[PDB]
């Protein structure tokens, strides 16, 4: 049996190395939001509420993890705070993720009423409510759902613990039924499943909007080409009416003239054919071709350009929410095993160290996703390096 101090120096070093990277990267995000006003919006106010949770991980949660690793003697309730504080920071992070997904869903689904729903002051109050709920969910064991009533007297005397003190160990103070049913299934697994469902509606609604533009465009141009080889005066009344319903369906100030000019030329062709004049109406329809291929077609590509921009942000936020579940599921399934298969042997200590270290890594990857995926966060970052390194 090798001395345990050697088998722990690499653990403390990895925990301290991750803590330093968690404090620097996330503070840099909070510094860019305060500096650039373009980064000040409802979406990023939830990013700061998440970066603040990642900062406190490397400031308090990681020092708490190194402390409990020793099993030091302390009051049973004082040990509960050191063991369950990371649950508070993990709860608000889930709330920030679920809040960002809802905000992006409103932007793509209801863009006309987005400015009326979300507000700088309405989002700030949601953050405060989420932080209060995260303390309630995270500190549930301190309200009596703990193992203080049945302390392990054999280990208390072993660490030389005084009267009333116990060996601060997570599995000995936090019940497993709380970690698996109340924390994992209810407060972690269920919220993540909703995030998966909200993101499916976002990408599906975006695809539906793209299909309308192409379908509304197909109904526009292909219907006008029908009248170029027409037969009766009513045969063009159908095709011009098909383009009229598609002109308004696609309209849903640079295009304000563009549609008013094109729809006006359309109505000046129904009546021209409403009187039997088929050849005179087709001549007025070539005037639509200029409008179609000059003053309106730029809108269908600008609207298509904005949709692709908005979806790109939905992927960037979904990548972050996906990386959160990846870093936290291994720890939760280990608990599931210890709780569901008692005949099984408990997971070895070296695997417990990998699951905990992996769960702390989540507090480091988020500042990297903002840069590599958001252009404005990159440039604001770079201005901080240039205006600080010198
Ligand atoms: C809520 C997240 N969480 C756990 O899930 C958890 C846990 N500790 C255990 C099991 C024991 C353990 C683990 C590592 C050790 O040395 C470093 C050790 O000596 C014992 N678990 C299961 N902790 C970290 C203290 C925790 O905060
Ligand atoms: C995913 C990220 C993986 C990080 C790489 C692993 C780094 C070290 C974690 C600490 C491992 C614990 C070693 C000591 C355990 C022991 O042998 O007693
Ligand atoms: C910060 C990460 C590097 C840690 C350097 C001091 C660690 C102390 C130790 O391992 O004994
Ligand atoms: C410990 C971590 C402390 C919080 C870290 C986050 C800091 C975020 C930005 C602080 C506000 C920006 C500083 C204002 C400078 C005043 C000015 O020049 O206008
Ligand atoms: C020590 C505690 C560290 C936690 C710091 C919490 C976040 C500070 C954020 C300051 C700037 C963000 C708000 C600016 C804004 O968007 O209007
Ligand atoms: C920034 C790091 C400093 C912030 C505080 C960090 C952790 C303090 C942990 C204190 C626990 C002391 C245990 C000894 C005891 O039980 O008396
Ligand atoms: C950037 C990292 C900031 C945190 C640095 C501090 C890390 C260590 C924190 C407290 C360790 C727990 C204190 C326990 C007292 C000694 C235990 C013992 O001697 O048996
Ligand atoms: C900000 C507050 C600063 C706190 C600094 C570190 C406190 C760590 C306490 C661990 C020392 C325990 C005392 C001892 O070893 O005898
Ligand atoms: C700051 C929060 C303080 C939380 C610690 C309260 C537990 C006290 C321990 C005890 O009285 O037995
Ligand atoms: C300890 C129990 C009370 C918990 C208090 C929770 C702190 C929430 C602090 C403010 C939330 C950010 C508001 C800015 C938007
Ligand atoms: C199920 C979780 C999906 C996680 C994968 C999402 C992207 C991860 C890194 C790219
Ligand atoms: C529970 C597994 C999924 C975790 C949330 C995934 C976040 C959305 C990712 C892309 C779809
Ligand atoms: C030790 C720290 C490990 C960091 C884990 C990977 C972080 C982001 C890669 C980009
Ligand atoms: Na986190």
């Amino acid at each position: 049996g090798a001395p345990p101090i050697m088998g722990s120096s690499v653990y403390i070093t990895v925990e301290l190395a991750i803590a330093v990277l968690a404090i620097l990267g996330n503070v840099l995000v909070c510094w860019a939001v305060w500096l650039n006003s373009n980064l000040q919006n409802v979406t990023n106010y939830f990013v700061v509420s998440l970066a603040a949770a990642d900062i406190l991980v490397g400031v308090l949660a990681i020092p708490f993890a190194i402390t409990i690793s020793t099993g030091f003697c302390a009051a049973c309730h004082g040990c509960l705070f050191i063991a369950c504080f990371v649950l508070v920071l993990a709860q608000s992070s889930i709330f920030s993720l679920l809040a960002i997904a809802i905000d992006r869903y409103i932007a793509i689904a209801i863009p006309l009423r987005y400015n009326g729903l979300v507000t700088g002051t309405r989002a700030a109050g949601i953050i405060a409510i989420c932080w209060v709920l995260s303390f309630a969910i995270g500190l549930t064991p301190m309200l009596g759902w703990n193992n203080c009533g049945q302390p392990k007297e054999g280990k208390a005397h072993s660490q030389g613990c005084g009267e009333g003190q116990v060996a601060c160990l997570f599995e000995d103070v936090v019940p497993m039924n709380y970690m698996v049913y109340f924390n994992f299934f209810a407060c972690v697994l269920v919220p993540l499943l909703l995030m998966l469902g909200v993101y499916l509606r976002i990408f599906a609604a975006a695809r539906r909007q793209l299909a309308d533009l192409e379908d509304n465009w197909e109904t526009l141009n292909d219907n006008l080409k029908v009248i170029e080889k027409a037969d009766n005066a009513a045969q063009v009344k159908d095709a011009l009416t098909k383009m009229r319903a598609a002109a308004l369906d696609a309209q849903k100030k640079d295009f304000r003239h563009g549609f008013d000019i094109l729809v006006g030329q359309i109505d000046d062709a129904l009546k021209l054919a409403n009187e039997g004049k088929v050849k005179e109406a087709q001549a007025a329809a070539e005037q639509l071709k200029t409008t179609r291929n000059a003053y309106i077609q730029k809108y269908l590509e600008r609207a298509r350009s904005t949709l692709q921009k908005e979806v790109h942000a939905a992927k960037s936020a979904a990548i972050i929410a996906g990386l959160f579940a990846l870093c936290w599921l291994p720890l939760h399934i280990i608990n599931c095993f210890t709780f569901f298969c008692p005949d099984c042997s408990h997971a070895p200590l070296w695997l417990m160290y990998l699951a905990i270290v992996l769960s702390h890594t989540n507090s480091v990857v988020n500042p990297f996703i903002y840069a590599y995926r958001i252009r404005e966060f990159r440039q604001t970052f770079r201005k901080i390096i240039r205006s600080h390194v010198l």
